[PDB]
């Protein structure tokens, strides 16, 4: 089998990507924030607390004639950008793009932190990680991706996100249309449950490029690309005004500028993101101090390649015994 999902950003920024996903009988679609950097999947529920619903679509899983309590079930999960979410769990039939996973843990909802609430375009998470980060309680539950693996053509999934605009997840396949030249597959630790991976380095610009091991992780659930101090000083150097501001929480520039590109390196291969891609617009409305798309990972204590890399590269999440992963241009 097969799926293939159209992502959407939610905004004009691409602070996140929606996908819609069907889930019960008759099916309620929700739109769901796809993430390769967590492991659960959890939705907006008719269980959650009604002063911290606002705009999003639940799933009600009372109208679902193949819902199932899971007994004694809950979940409570934290993410890194300081929100949370916690409740209980169901069993039911998940479809994405065509692709049917039934009993499928479905973690209802019945608390969310205040950022979740306040964006009413995401209805949960669909997490994309390694099934070890599941976070249900007694009985640890497997991603969508582990449970539909078996039955795929392929073992893999594939990342096509957009530049202000849609793009594409896909379940089973790699679709050699979707990208330019050549895979390149680079080695995979699964020690953290995450995607984790070593590049090669990276340039500025038109700058000479830098080799130098940077251990990170593949996060399609994180806006941004953090990176170590150094690297992100280097890129914020070439554009007159940059400043890493503590009051505002980070690297912000005139939006004046014309930002250079960033490349890294994947094996010998390398992904170039524009300039655009790494401005995240007026730090606050009227602004003419932007917000930058790369910022320093110190103190977070992992590098991330989030949606800012990713979606300058095709990449391909593959979930062989081995697992690997890969990047190509588009």
């Amino acid at each position: 089998s097969t799926g293939s999902a159209t992502t959407t950003p939610i905004d004009s920024l691409d602070d996140a990507y929606i996908t819609p996903v069907q889930i019960g009988t008759p099916a309620q679609t929700l739109n769901l924030d796809f993430d390769t950097g967590s492991s659960d999947l959890w939705v907006f529920s008719s269980e959650t607390t009604a002063s911290e619903v606002d705009g999003q679509t639940i799933y009600t899983p009372s109208k679902s004639t193949t819902a199932k309590l899971l007994s004694g079930a809950t979940w409570s999960i934290s993410y890194g950008d300081g929100s949370s979410s916690s409740g209980d769990v169901y069993t039911d039939t998940v479809s994405v793009g065509g692709l049917t996973v039934t009993g499928q843990a479905v973690e209802s909802a019945k608390k969310v932190s205040s950022s979740f609430t306040e964006d009413s375009t995401i209805d949960g998470l669909l997490g994309l990680a390694f099934s070890t980060l599941n976070t249900v309680s007694p009985t640890q539950q497997k991603t969508f991706f582990d449970n539909a693996k078996a039955s795929l053509d392929s073992p893999v999934f594939t990342a096509d996100l957009g530049y202000h605009a849609p793009g594409t997840y896909n379940f089973g396949f790699i679709d050699t249309t979707a990208y330019t030249g050549s895979i390149t597959y680079t080695a995979v630790s699964t020690k953290q449950g995450f995607w984790e991976w070593t590049s090669t380095g990276y340039a500025v610009g038109s700058g000479t490029f830098k080799s130098t091991s940077i251990d990170g992780i593949a996060d399609t659930g994180t806006t941004l690309l953090y990176l170590p101090a150094t690297v992100v000083s280097a890129y914020w150097a070439q554009v007159s005004g940059a400043k890493s501001s503590s009051s505002v929480g980070g690297y912000v520039f005139p939006c004046s500028a014309t930002l250079p590109s960033f490349t890294f390196g994947v094996g010998s291969a390398r992904i170039v993101i524009p300039g655009d891609y790494i401005d995240f617009g007026p730090i606050s409305t009227g602004s003419s101090s932007c917000f930058g798309g790369i910022q320093s990972s110190a103190g977070i204590g992992i590098n991330i390649f989030g949606d800012v890399a990713l979606k300058a590269a095709f990449v391909v999440f593959n979930g062989a015994t081995t697992p690997t992963l890969g990047f190509a241009s588009k």
